[PDB]
């Protein structure tokens, strides 16, 4: 049952990535025709089918196994709802500015980077640095301005919890 | 019982959110913040850690139910701790911060009943009221300006999830 439950997770992870990545895209092509919708679907699809299985099985499952699954299906609902709240703030940009395309950057290399033993560290580090870097830009000449920035603000406190979920989904 | 412990749960966002309200207006001072979030995160965990543990001897739909209740809940405690994050930073407490805390003190306060709606609309009015604010001169203001709008921002989503959870 170890294989089948890896393989499964393996699987949700990828699923995430993948929904990460058309954010990453949006941000760039706010209006092309793109996958978010799709593959969020998918996602959900199997987030539902993964649990609803571990249900079914509670009667036969070492309760050991049951547990290290529903754990980890909690991290990938967390993503999940990240994955959400991140396309609502990409979906409200009025522009792409240099840190957006610097954002959507972090994003893809987040996407297709496997975590090796320090890389949730790294990649903290370097929001952390984007944070700073957009904190000490140029003030905002207008309305519409400040509020495209405070919407990259808000991207990088959802990334933040999204990589400390990735390094706890990894540590285990 | 587990009712009881969504009523807890509800109690202690409330707390740690008053805690936020508190820090707006004396941002350097000692404001319960770390006990309070962390007795909610403990309960969070022990909590579930509990459910799962009961896996097999409780009911199904139920145990749906109250993870339901969990995933409103943890979205509430994250909030939270991006709102910390936030009002932490400032660097004084104008006109448009003391407000904002007063309103996060009347949020913190009320025993939902509807009122979700009405605490809605007040949030609305106050971004409205922000946003015809002139632009930021200072550096200083900008910040504090900025970190008013990060606020309001995850306020709503706040105030949305608090409906969503009393609808239940």
């Amino acid at each position: 049952n170890i294989h089948k439950i890896h393989e499964v997770q393996k699987k949700l992870q990828e699923e995430v990535s993948i929904v990460l990545i058309d954010i990453a895209d949006i941000i760039v092509n706010p209006k092309k025709e793109n996958g978010y919708s799709r593959d969020l679907y998918t996602l959900n699809s199997l987030i539902d089918s993964s649990i609803s299985e571990t249900y079914d099985n509670i009667n036969n499952t070492l309760l050991s196994d049951t547990r290290f699954f529903l754990e980890h299906m909690d991290i990938i609902k967390s993503q999940r709802d990240i994955l959400e709240n991140l396309y609502s703030y990409v979906s409200q940009l009025n522009s792409t500015p240099p840190q957006a395309h610097i954002l959507s950057a972090f994003i893809h290399k987040i996407g297709y980077t496997e975590f090796e033993a320090e890389t949730g560290n790294l990649l903290l580090e370097e929001l952390k640095r984007l944070m700073i870097s957009m904190k000490n830009q140029p003030l905002p000449v207008d309305r519409t301005e400040f509020e495209n920035r405070a919407i990259l603000f808000l991207c990088l406190t959802e990334l933040k919890q999204f990589l400390v979920n990735r390094k706890h989904a990894q540590m285990l």
